[PDB]
């Protein structure tokens, strides 16, 4: 059989090809934030939890990776922490996503409360727990869900390995009921799924606000019809209670606008209250250089944001699908190595594959950003320009 250092030549170089561009990718995500002040939101206090979680892949997980591919002599606990100081990184990118779902919830949800609900120390102070708890959940094994009690010991032996140690090799200390149960579907497969519900409920929270606001409009401009065609005076009132009562819900140089707006119909109502028909449909029309002039305009603003935040949330939902995307295929191996020992193990090629996919993601969110945000895009244009 081919010499394996071939083989293996090939997985090193590109592993260290990636590690490069985590490492940078995600240095100009962090020296983003830190030079542009419209970068500081909570939200990206989780993008910069995520970035340097991604440098740490290349820093660190990438080149444990390629150790402990050698299989070389180890003691047990020490090779579990080099196989899996990468659960607890990952562990991290999953906080921090489904963090930033949910930070993306509360803003389209409650909006008002934003900003005394989500504040930059309490973001800090969730980071911090989320990062302890990745090093606790990804560091179990070290505890003692592991395969250290049992040796592969003719395979140590074969190596010379000394007296305590293993060949250090990631399916030989670690086991394949924690990384298929505790790490895949409970750690990792529920948390996507929750992050996948609660983008929904963003997309359907921006598709009702901008129902109702559409609505609200043409009741506004409904009811203007109405005036213009009545020949009744208690036609008339009915038809401007609505008008009110759909304005000071739309409320909740803006409130000026609103102001007149409910002041006016306040005029025409009361005009209609005394029998005044025409007097009241001619009032009814003031609105109309008042709707021309603000109403149409908060309309516009507040449909701007909407789907400002729609865009985003899908941005960012791209980060998530990207992340599944990357990693789905070495935790569906380890189902059929586990759930299947009748299916011949996937071949090493295979394995090696489906771990440099899973590094790649390392490389994505940078490029997510430069393409999806202008204000990230922008921010890394002045620090490419002004230093290469
Ligand atoms: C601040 C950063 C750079 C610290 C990096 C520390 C890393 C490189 C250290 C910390 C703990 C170390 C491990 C501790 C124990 C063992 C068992 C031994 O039989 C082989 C080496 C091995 C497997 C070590 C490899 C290197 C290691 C993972
Ligand atoms: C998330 C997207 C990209 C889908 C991922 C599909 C990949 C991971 C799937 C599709 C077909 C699968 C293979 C189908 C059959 C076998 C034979 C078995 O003896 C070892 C596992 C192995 C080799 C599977 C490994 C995983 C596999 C390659
Ligand atoms: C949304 C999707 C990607 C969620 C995850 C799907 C996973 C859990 C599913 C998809 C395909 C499934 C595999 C399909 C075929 C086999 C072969 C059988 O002998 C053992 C179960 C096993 C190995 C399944 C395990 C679970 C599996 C890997
Ligand atoms: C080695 C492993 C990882 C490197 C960690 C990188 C840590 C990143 C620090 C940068 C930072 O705080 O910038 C964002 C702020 O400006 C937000 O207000
Ligand atoms: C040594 C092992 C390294 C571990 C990963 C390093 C993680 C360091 C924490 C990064 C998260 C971060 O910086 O979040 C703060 C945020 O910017 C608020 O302003
Ligand atoms: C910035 C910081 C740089 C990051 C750290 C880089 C590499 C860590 C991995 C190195 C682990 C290598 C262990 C090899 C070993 O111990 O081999 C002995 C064995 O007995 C057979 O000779
Ligand atoms: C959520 C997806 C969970 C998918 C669960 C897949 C379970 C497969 C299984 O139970 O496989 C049994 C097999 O017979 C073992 O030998
Ligand atoms: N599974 C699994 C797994 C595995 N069997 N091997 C390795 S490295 C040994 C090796 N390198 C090339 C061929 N074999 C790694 C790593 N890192 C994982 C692994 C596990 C969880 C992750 O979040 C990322 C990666
Ligand atoms: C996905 C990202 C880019 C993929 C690059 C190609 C994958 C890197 C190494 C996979 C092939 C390594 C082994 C080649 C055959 C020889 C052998 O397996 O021993
Ligand atoms: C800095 C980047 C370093 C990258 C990888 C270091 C890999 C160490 C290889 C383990 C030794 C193999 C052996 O002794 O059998
Ligand atoms: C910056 C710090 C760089 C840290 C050193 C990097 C990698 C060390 C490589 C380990 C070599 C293992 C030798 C194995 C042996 O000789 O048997």
């Amino acid at each position: 059989g081919a010499p394996p250092i071939m083989g293996s030549s090939v997985y090193i170089t590109v592993e260290l090809a990636i590690a490069v561009l985590a490492i940078l990718g995600n240095v100009l995500v962090c020296w983003a934030v830190w030079l542009n002040s419209n970068l500081q939101n909570v939200t990206n206090y989780f993008v910069v939890s995520l970035a340097a979680a991604d440098i740490a892949v290349g820093v660190l997980a990438i080149p444990f990776a390629i150790t402990i591919s050698t299989g070389f002599c180890a003691a047990c606990h020490g090779c579990l922490f080099i196989a899996c100081f990468v659960l607890v990184l990952t562990q991290s990118k999953i906080f921090s996503l489904l963090a930033i779902a949910i930070d993306r919830y509360i803003a389209i949800r409650i909006p008002l409360r934003y900003n005394g609900l989500v504040t930059g120390t309490r973001a800090k102070g969730i980071i911090a727990i989320c990062w302890v708890l990745s090093f606790a959940i990804g560091l179990t094994p070290m505890l003692g869900w592991n395969n250290c009690g049992q040796p592969k010991e003719g395979k140590a032996h074969s190596q010379g390995c000394g007296e305590g140690q293993v060949a250090c090799l990631f399916e030989d200390v670690v086991p394949m009921n924690y990384m298929v149960y505790f790490n895949f579907f409970a750690c990792v497969l529920v948390p996507l799924l929750l992050m996948l519900g609660v983008y929904l409920r963003i997309f359907l929270a921006a598709r009702r606000q901008l129902a109702d606001l559409e609505d609200n409009w043409e009741t506004l401009n409904d009811n203007l019809k109405v005036i213009e065609k009545a020949d009744n005076a208690a036609q008339v009132k009915d038809a401007l209670t609505k008008m009110r009562a759909a304005a000071l819900d739309a409320q909740k140089d803006f409130r000026h606008g609103f102001d007149i707006l409910v002041g006016q119909i306040d005029d025409a109502l009361k005009l209609a209250n005394e029998g005044k028909v025409k007097e009241a449909q001619a009032a009814a029309e003031q609105l109309k250089t008042t709707r021309n002039a603000y109403i149409q305009k908060y309309l516009e603003r507040a449909r701007s944001t909407l789907q400002k935040e729609v865009h985003a949330a899908k941005s960012l939902a791209i980060i998530v699908g990207l992340f599944a995307l990357c990693w789905l295929p070495l935790h569906i191996i380890n189902c059929f190595t586990f759930f299947c020992p009748d299916c011949s193990h996937a071949p090493l090629w295979l394995m090696y594959l489906a771990i440099v996919l899973s590094h790649t993601n390392s490389v994505v969110n940078p490029f997510i950003y430069a393409y999806r945000i202008r204000e990230f895009r922008q921010t890394f244009r002045k620090i490419i320009r002004s230093h290469v």
